[PDB]
């Protein structure tokens, strides 16, 4: 988990990102895409940085975020990496849009 205050406003955010509550669209961004699986053999030529909760998730626990901004920039590629590879009308960019809502609003609110 976080040990600076910021941290732990992120690790509140990603147990929130995570939680019950936001399951029905956060979903797709639980684990890493797997192309292969999905059939998405241009995935790893059109994304050149994955990013999934996992990942975000394993990096917090590993203290490997060392700021709020590093963190922040993690929790966006994986929404970048999402709106770049997938057409806007596709349902996992409308569930994209919702959890990314969720997120850009609870991280407003930092405790400075
Ligand atoms: C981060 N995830 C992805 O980018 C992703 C891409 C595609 C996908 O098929 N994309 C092609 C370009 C349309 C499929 N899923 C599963 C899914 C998600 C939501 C509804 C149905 C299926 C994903 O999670």
């Amino acid at each position: 988990g976080k040990l600076s205050e910021q941290l732990k406003h992120c690790n509140g955010i990603l147990k929130e990102l995570l939680s019950k509550k936001h399951a029905a669209y956060a979903w797709p961004f639980y684990k890493p895409v797997d192309a292969s699986a999905l059939g998405l053999h241009d995935y790893h030529d059109i994304i050149k940085h994955p990013m999934d909760l996992s990942t975000v998730k394993r990096k917090m626990e590993n203290r490997d975020y060392r700021d709020a901004q590093e963190f922040a920039a993690d929790v966006r590629l994986m929404f970048s990496n999402c709106y770049k590879y997938n057409p806007p009308d596709h349902d996992v960019v409308a569930m994209a849009r919702k959890l990314q809502d969720v997120f850009e609003f609870r991280y407003a609110k930092m405790p400075d």
